[PDB]
C-alpha cells in the first residue's frame, strides 16, 4: 500500500541502492538490510521510517565502516604497503599496493574476510613487491661470486662476506653498481673481508 510504496521509493534512489526491505506481516518491524554507504544515510533513513509511523528493525552496514575495518586490520598485522578502497559490488573491498611474494600467499583477501564483519569479498589487485634478496643471489651466481662471498643479512642491511682480494673488490663493485641502478638505496649493500 501507500506508506510501502513510499519506503521502497526512497529505496529505488541511489543511496539506497544496497538496502532490501522485507515487507513485515500484521505487527511485525519492517526489516531492513543490506549495505549502505556510510553511517549518515542509515540515520536518513531512520528519519524516514520514523517520520511514517513504522516499526521497524535495521540490519545495515556502512561501506565506509567495513573499508576503515579493512584498514585497522591489515595495520595491526604489519602491512604497510596497502590501501583500501570500495569494490563495485555491494560488502566487496578492493586492495592496491604491493606485498612480499610470502607475505602474498598469507591469503590476505580471506583473511581480511575473517576479520572485518560482513566483508562479502575482497577484490586484491596488490602487486608483488621487489624481492631484493632473490635478485642479490641471482646475481651472485650469475657473475660468479656465490662461493666467494656469503650473504648476512640485518634488517635493510646485506653484508656480503669473504677473503677480499683484488679480483673479489672489483666484482662487488660491479655488482653494487648493477644492485643499485635497480634498487636504489634499499637495502645496502656492504663488503665485508674476513
Amino acid at each position: 500500500q501507500l506508506v510501502e510504496q513510499e519506503v521502497r521509493r526512497l529505496l529505488a534512489t541511489a543511496a539506497y541502492k544496497d538496502v532490501v526491505l522485507t515487507s513485515p506481516k500484521e505487527g511485525e518491524p519492517w526489516l531492513l538490510t543490506g549495505y549502505i554507504q556510510d553511517n549518515h544515510a542509515r540515520l536518513s533513513l531512520q528519519n524516514f521510517l520514523e517520520s511514517h509511523g513504522i516499526p521497524f528493525r535495521l540490519e545495515l552496514r556502512s561501506m565506509e565502516e567495513l573499508r576503515q575495518g579493512a584498514e585497522f586490520i591489515l595495520q595491526r598485522l604489519g602491512y604497510h604497503g596497502i590501501e583500501v578502497s570500495l569494490a563495485p559490488q555491494a560488502g566487496w573491498l578492493q586492495l592496491n599496493g604491493e606485498v612480499s611474494e610470502e607475505i602474498q600467499k598469507q591469503k590476505i583477501d580471506s583473511l581480511l574476510q575473517a576479520e572485518v564483519p560482513g566483508l562479502l569479498g575482497v577484490e586484491n589487485k596488490v602487486r608483488i613487491a621487489p624481492n631484493q634478496r632473490k635478485r642479490l643471489d641471482a646475481l651472485l651466481e650469475q657473475f660468479g661470486l656465490d662461493s666467494d662471498f656469503t650473504v648476512n643479512v640485518k634488517g635493510e642491511l646485506i653484508e656480503l662476506r669473504g677473503q677480499v682480494n683484488d679480483e673479489k673488490l672489483s666484482s662487488f663493485n660491479q655488482l653494487q653498481q648493477t644492485f643499485r641502478q635497480e634498487f636504489g638505496n634499499r637495502p645496502k649493500l656492504e663488503l665485508v673481508n674476513v
